[PDB]
């Protein structure tokens, strides 16, 4: 988070606290909104998760080329440390109830949705119509548990879900969902690394054929590290109108 400290020419932010109930975790929220003036509808909006990641890397090349279309406000949700990643509050906060400590993602999105949201757009035009969601790895699974239950997003981006260690049923509840309250919702499935390939693919052919707009983002043999960067950075792309 340090273009934060720094501070970008096309952007200006601003950090924020917040607690969990049961008061163990810490998050630290970096809100960044554009320095171009907001189109009328408003600024499109991106939560991310590991914020404090994404805040380490995040570059003016990339914020200059989000500007030459419509710049979305970012909001990363990070946690109170010096470190790009909190291995343990995430694997916590990320993983899906319904399937060290797991299983807090529906307390994160309570907090999320309810109470870090509501007052970081606070005095700001946002397109709350134009709401998205990205994570990854575990912050893949906790994007698919939100796609699953949330109202509050309209974009989802899951990018490389690591449902291969508990979570493979969560990749089986998502192409189980009841077509009736699921026909219009965006979801972007984001992969590389190079059979995930097919079950991805047959996801995909599933919900689209129960009328889903689902997508698949493709990086060929990049590892699961680089599609954090890939993917975070797509993400604001599509979004900004890509």
């Amino acid at each position: 988070p340090n273009i934060a400290d720094k501070g970008s020419v096309f952007y200006h932010f601003s950090a924020t606290s917040f607690d969990s109930v049961d008061g163990t975790r810490h998050y630290r929220v970096w809100t960044a909104v554009p320095n171009t003036t907001a189109p009328a509808s408003g600024y499109p909006i991106l939560y991310m998760l590991d914020g404090n990641a994404v805040m380490d890397r995040l570059d003016d090349e990339l914020l200059k080329q989000l500007s030459e279309k419509t710049p979305p406000v970012i909001v990363a949700v990070g946690y109170q440390t010096n470190l790009p990643f909190d291995l343990n509050s995430r694997a916590y906060d990320y993983t899906p109830a319904a399937e060290r400590k797991s299983g807090g993602s529906n307390n994160f999105r309570q907090l999320l949705e309810t109470r870090i949201a509501p007052k970081v757009e606070q005095g700001l035009n946002i397109d709350r119509q134009r709401r998205g969601l990205w994570g990854h790895s575990y912050g893949g699974l906790f994007v698919l548990d939100s796609w699953l239950s949330s109202s509050y997003f309209r974009s989802y981006y899951s990018a490389s879900p690591s449902l291969g260690r508990g979570y493979d049923a969560l990749l089986s509840r998502v192409t189980a969902v009841e077509p009736l309250q699921f026909c219009t919702k965006h979801l972007a499935i984001m992969e590389g690394s190079a059979g995930v390939l097919s079950k991805i693919h047959t996801t995909l052919t599933i919900l689209k054929d129960k009328g889903v707009n689902a997508v698949f983002w493709d990086f060929p043999n990049l590892g699961h590290g680089p599609m954090f960067n890939a993917s975070f950075r797509q993400a604001l792309l599509d979004i900004s109108g890509e």
